[PDB]
RNA sequence: GAAGCCCUCACGGGCAAUGUGGUGUCAGGGCUACCUCUCAUCAGCCGACCGUCUCGACGAAGUCUCUUGGAACAGAGCGUG
């Protein structure tokens, strides 16, 4: 709410996810806030996935203006358990960062290239 | 970075990426490359002596003489631990 600047289309989320499971299974992906964290910063990220029912608020954030001065790509997701269920968590996630897609560079590619459209 | 914890004989359930657990805590620590090494610390097992306080068992040697007296535990005499 207070860090989420756009909306992001029901449809481009799914892709979103959808590219974020193929992730965990044929790249690497990071689960767990702190750890996305690392990986903007490590600049080991390629595209940050962020909660939009977190509470409270404070824990995610940087998260934005971080990733914008990293050059890190980043999605807005609405249920913090569907992040953490694509991400291959039995429980939620506030945020997640594909580290290195799999199979899916490529849709990936595109979904950041939708949100950089999508302003 | 799920390698973790709680309940339950089990099955099973619950907690936990908003971080359970590993590391670590000024002899600073972590990371990288090395040297040596552990006897520090932390976790858990076992588990007292002595002392002190109280309680309890066992525990030596006269119940002799005369006098006074209601009564000897008194006086005089003899004897014991
Ligand atoms: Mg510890």
């Amino acid at each position: 709410p207070v860090y989420v600047d756009f909306d992001v289309p029901a449809d481009l989320e799914d892709d979103a996810l959808e590219a974020l499971e193929v992730a965990r299974d044929t790249g690497a992906v990071k689960k767990g806030t702190n750890e996305t964290t690392k990986s903007i910063e490590r600049g080991s990220a390629e595209l940050v996935f962020v909660a939009e029912d977190v509470q409270p608020e404070e824990i995610v954030m940087h998260i934005p203006e971080l990733a914008d001065e990293k050059g890190v790509p980043f999605i807005f997701v609405e249920q913090q358990d569907d992040l953490g269920h694509a991400a291959g968590l039995e429980v939620g996630s506030a945020a997640a960062a594909v580290t290195d897609a799999g199979a899916a560079a490529t849709v990936l590619e595109e979904i950041a290239d939708k949100v950089e459209e999508l302003r």
